[PDB]
């Protein structure tokens, strides 16, 4: 038995629309340390990665280990039936065919409950190769998602470049190409705007823009992503929620385009 | 010689929202107390019922009783030409081959004079029987859509289902399942709040929810829809102007969906 | 070598916003006296002509003259990068193969550059002789498109008749007609409200209502379109800039269309 309360809906929501689009069947695999979700788009490039702590919940509680296969564009239907700000309550049962989802409002006299059909999805999950990475950086999640949306107008790759307190995000493509330049700075008076670059070696990877476009939707879920760049290993972009985050690892293109699985095993 | 006028144009626009998506072709029968428009969807399952006194209007005359036929989708590219705040004058002859629309503002000697040509369209009038409904209800038109358009996404078929001050909405379908309950409670905070039922018998109808959805469209006219239903009779929906009324009457699905013809005969 | 600044990167967005949909490929010309551009539609029957003086920069300088051939809608994907009020600063070379935009935001030490392809465009310029207007008015942009928006409903042409102290466009089509008259009048408590009218000869000229919806997508530049009529010549609606305007001139309907070419020889 499984009863997990959000404090507000709209947090299952925009973590769940945080990686809709890039992958559909997911499983949600319900421990009793919080929810874990591990999924990888068809094209085997990128590795969504979810953990929520039983923290992030305003209640949670699993009596057993307990894997929920869901349609995200189903799940996500049911979750606009909300009210934004209420109550939602993913509730399960020992071999359950089907989670409940239960919206309850403040004001009451007001519940709905709805039940979605579960699915069996084979699981292939890949063990995440604790690495250093060469250049760690921070930056606030807005801007990140306008610097990938602007580029991605110009070209199918974008290129990171870290050198020296300098970050260079480039594109080259057939109408033309783009810079932008970025450096490290604190701003103190408002100090969730500062970029942290931390940089061993310097590092310069090429991705598609539109796996790019697809990580900057999890934007939902924080102020700033944190991003990690190693010279030979997937790129880590990360949104920290409440005491979880939302993970996706990208293969970069060395440039022929690699697969997750050339660095990532099965369990 | 037909003169109505409304002091505010967005109303006669707000009217005809309320079903051009439901029918096209419409006659509108204007006479001395009023004007009135009935209307059936191509399925026979719908009927609309449109009914505006004098007093909704800020001046009306109508010397003899005349009927305007008229295409909806060419009538509603005309009532979008407004300022929504002009005083729309809707005016024609006799035997009238067009009808004249005449939106003046107070800002200025503005008047943008449109003629919609008329068309001739087969009376089908049914004649109506609302028995004493087993259960009637209201709530707010927004409350009321928002459970329609939640639970259109799990089901064709939308069932209600009235008991000891209980409204029971419930969608069963492929992905899942969705049910609303709510309690009738009157409060004097604010009276547009109030759910109000009123069970001499309980009662449970089902719906397709293709239909429903164009009946929530009318919400634009009254802040409160009204609710009628009976087990052997079409259900009303009812939306309220200030001396008028926007009707539709939804013939039931009892597995099958009848046709609104079983219960209402032509003049 | 070329270096033209403006304070805001919105002014060049709006100006090539005003007429990307009128014609796609456009020689801009930079003299050191500003920038000027003419382009003629497929159908030639719309001649877009702009003006850009020094005045309207910033910063502005431009050794020798030189012209770039662009493609309008890839130069407008350029142009929604940045943050609509950074400094946008035009830059070429002797020969160039490329322009270069450079977004820099005076706020942070970011600065975005972009390089677009340039075009070989074949000059196709006409020598304009505007001669003398039998009628000429002003009004607000905003009225004009919402004129133009209302009757385009209506018909594909829109006829404008100036006559006594009165402005009268009119449409007619299938399923109806529509008018609106407006007369030329002042309010100097807002005096950007004023139409303006000044009359030689009445003059009743027809216009596809197609282009007209193309010509009032120049509101963007000014609040005020001037619009002068001849009989057998084009009518030119012009907004205008701090230093410069965005003019088109549009070969009437006689039943049939004219062409621009009928009017202006090449240079």
């Amino acid at each position: 038995m499984l009863e997990a309360k959000f404090e507000e809906a709209s947090l299952f929501k925009r973590i769940i629309d945080g990686f809709k689009d890039c992958v559909q069947l997911v499983n949600f695999q319900c421990k009793e340390d919080g929810i874990i979700a591990q999924a990888v788009d068809d094209s085997r490039v990128l590795l969504v990665s979810l953990e929520i702590g039983v923290e992030a919940f305003q209640e949670y509680r699993c009596d057993h280990p307990v894997t929920l296969g869901m349609d995200l564009t189903s799940l996500s239907k049911i979750l606009r039936c909300g009210n934004n700000t209420d109550t939602l309550t993913l509730i399960a049962d020992n071999t359950p065919d089907s989670i409940i989802l239960l919206f309850e409002d403040t004001k009451k006299d007001r519940i709905a409950e709805y039940s979605l059909k579960l699915m069996d999805i084979d699981a292939d999950f890949l063990k995440i190769e604790e690495l250093q990475y060469d250049s760690t950086l921070s930056l606030p999640s807005s801007e990140f998602s306008k610097i990938v949306r602007d580029l991605s107008q110009l070209s199918d790759s974008i290129n990171i470049m870290i050198t020296k307190e300098t970050i260079k995000f480039v594109a080259d493509g057939d109408i033309g190409s783009g810079s932008v330049i970025i450096k490290p700075f604190v701003d103190m008076e408002h100090p969730e705007t500062s970029i942290k670059l931390e940089m061993d070696q310097p590092v310069d990877l090429t991705f598609g823009a539109k796996y790019l476009l697809d990580i900057i939707k999890g934007s939902s879920l924080s102020d700033r992503v944190g991003i990690r760049l190693s010279s030979e290993a997937p790129a880590l972009f990360q949104f920290d929620l409440k005491s979880g985050f939302l993970q996706f690892f990208l293969a970069p293109k060395f440039r022929a385009q690699s697969r997750i699985g050339n660095f990532f095993k099965k369990l």
